[PDB]
């Protein structure tokens, strides 16, 4: 449940990789089933990590979500001891969150993983270094139209 909990050429083009996502995420789906978190968990916990500290208001933002999602998903990190609120006396959207040093541990663990299962992928490919900085080029240009737009 942990990838089902998260539930013309340019027609081809938006194809290959917008169908990609999903197989995707039944692939590294075990890597987090293993440390018994979510997707939704997961990636919110990868964003504090990536930006400690932050906050409800700068996750929801950054993570593109709606604060119930964002807030519901915070408590169970929080619940599950992965992130910490600094204590004071201002509302909770507003408070700053931090990976507790399990919240690292698993973090960093997975980490590891993803980028070993990816490395693995590739080396299965005939693709090229040159195939995947250049893919990242087209690909680069299309998420800047899609975030200079919304
Ligand atoms: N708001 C919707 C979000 O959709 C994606 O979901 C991403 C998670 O990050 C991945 O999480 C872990 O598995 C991936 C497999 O390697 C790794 O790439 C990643 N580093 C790991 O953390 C998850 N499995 C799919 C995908 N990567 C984007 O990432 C995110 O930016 C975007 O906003
Ligand atoms: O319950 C909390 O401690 C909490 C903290 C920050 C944001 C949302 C929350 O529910």
């Amino acid at each position: 449940t942990a990838a089902a909990k998260f539930e013309m050429l340019s027609q081809e083009f938006f194809n290959s990789f917008i169908t990609i996502y999903r197989p995707y995420l039944k692939l590294t789906e075990p890597i987090l089933e293993k440390h018994n978190i979510y997707y939704g968990q997961w990636l919110i916990l990868r964003d504090i990590a990536k930006h400690q500290p932050t906050t409800l208001i700068e996750i929801s933002h950054r993570r593109a979500i709606e604060k119930p999602t964002a807030r519901k998903t915070l408590k169970a990190l929080i619940e599950n001891d992965l992130i910490t609120v600094e204590n004071s006396l201002e509302d909770k959207r507003q408070k700053f969150l931090t990976l507790t040093p399990k919240g690292h541990e698993l973090y960093e663990i997975v980490c590891l993983d993803v980028q070993k299962l990816q490395q693995a992928v590739v080396a299965k490919t005939n693709i090229s270094q040159d195939q995947m900085q250049e893919t990242i080029n087209v690909m680069n240009q299309i998420h800047e139209i899609l975030l200079k737009e919304a």
